[PDB]
């Protein structure tokens, strides 16, 4: 069975930011113009019976006086008036400026992915889903006393820390930008492994998940984290098949090698050709029988391991929407069995203008370095597995490759 995170307020909030404006929205109301909600089981956000029981959950990550800002931050956007000079520096010391500002709704904002997610967790725990998907979720930048790249609370970290207290899980970041925040959160924590692929240049956001400064190395982790944080950075304008045939042996040697108990995904949306980021050239295609994103999915779901799929970037709404919508019907057709069909065009519904002017599901696209990374994480993974007393034939995980 499979999960999504809906409900009408959680809809409400997660339209609420001015940077992601009504993406859910679209996102949501495109997967019900296709009728998949009725395969699809309505997990409730997570709601709690105090504010100290509501602060207790998200400071098992953040700091407490990085809540109590953000919290202040929301209560001085809802009034007129401006921002005292000894507030400004108060908010600066926690980021939360620039590309992260203050709105009416910001800690209701941020707090509903985190309520979301951790109900989506909880959701695979009790078993009543084997897959659940928040695509108000996946704010992977935010760290525990900072906000990043329009990422305020970090539900991803707040809901692998309630799978993990629960075991290992095993976090897939497919997002075009590093996953830093999840990284760092779980940088010490063996049980925990982390695999991000993403875009990595010269002044790129966020900097990390790539060779940093002798000369460059690698890092992967410390203590006994050791080895347990993985990346592959990519150069600009990879396609489909290129993409998939660069993660594709990492993602089984990781589940060869870790077995995990959960997979936790982050699917930002943001490495499609018709992103404005411009970077990385997937699509959403699908053949009648391929999307990087789809061929991804499909592996990790093949494993048949309780998993969380969870949203991320995506600055083409409609185009994410029609990524997603796509994720979503393949996650029921591999957990089911049961066949979806999805009509090429776009069904009539409130949102039906903005996927103009051709109306189409597809996205309006025409489509060595790699071998050295494969080693080096091959012999991490060695490495990792070796500190971790874990064993694995030395030899078909070496054979994927
Ligand atoms: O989605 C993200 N990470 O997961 C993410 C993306 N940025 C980001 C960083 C810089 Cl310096 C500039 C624009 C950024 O976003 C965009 C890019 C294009 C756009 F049209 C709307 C928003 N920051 N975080
Ligand atoms: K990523
Ligand atoms: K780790
Ligand atoms: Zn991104």
């Amino acid at each position: 069975s499979v999960g999504i995170v809906y409900g009408d307020q959680y809809r409400q909030l997660c339209c609420s930011s001015p940077k992601f404006g009504d993406r859910y929205a679209l996102v949501m109301d495109l997967i019900n113009a296709y009728k998949l909600i009725p395969e699809l089981s309505r997990v409730p956000p997570l709601q709690w019976d105090s504010p100290s029981r509501m602060y207790e959950a998200v400071t098992a990550f953040h700091s407490t006086e990085y809540v109590d800002a953000l919290k202040k931050l929301q209560m001085l956007h809802c009034e007129e008036k401006e921002l005292t000079a000894d507030d400004e520096l108060l908010m600066d010391s926690f980021s939360l400026n620039y590309d992260c500002p203050g709105f009416p709704s910001v800690f209701d904002y941020s707090l509903a992915a985190v309520q979301g997610s951790l109900a989506a967790a909880s959701a695979l725990i009790c078993r009543h889903c084997e897959v659940v998907i928040n695509w108000g979720g996946g704010w992977h930048h935010a760290k525990r006393s900072e906000a990043s790249g329009f990422c305020y609370l970090n539900d991803i970290v707040l809901a692998i820390h309630r799978l993990v207290s629960s075991t290992r899980v095993l976090y897939v970041d497919l997002d075009l930008h590093h996953g830093d925040g999840v990284e760092e959160a779980f940088w010490y924590s063996p049980r925990v492994v982390t695999f991000s692929v993403h875009h990595a240049s010269p002044g790129f956001f966020p900097g990390t998940g790539t060779w940093n400064m002798k000369l460059p190395i690698f890092l992967n982790g410390a203590g006994r984290g050791r080895f347990s944080a993985f990346n592959l950075p990519l150069e600009e304008g990879i396609n489909d098949l290129d993409w998939s045939n660069a993660i594709g042996p990492i993602l089984d040697s990781l589940n060869i090698v870790i077995q995990p108990s959960y997979v936790v995904v982050q699917c930002g949306a943001d490495c499609l050709a018709t992103d404005p980021h411009r970077i990385f050239r997937l699509t959403n295609f699908y053949p009648n029988l391929l999307s990087g994103y789809l061929y991804a999915i499909k592996k990790i779901l093949s494993w048949k391991v309780p998993t969380l799929i969870l949203g991320g970037g995506g600055y083409n709404f409609p185009d994410t929407a029609r990524l997603w919508t796509r994720v979503t019907a393949l996650t029921i057709e591999e957990v089911k069995g049961k066949k979806m069909t999805i009509s090429p065009e776009i069904p009539e519904h409130s949102y039906f203008s903005r996927y103009g002017p051709d109306f189409e599901l597809d996205i309006d696209y025409f489509p060595d370095s790699i071998q050295k990374h494969h080693r080096r994480i091959l012999e991490q993974l060695r490495n990792y597995a070796d500190l971790n007393k874990l064993i694995y034939d030395y030899d078909q995980v070496y054979q994927l490759y």
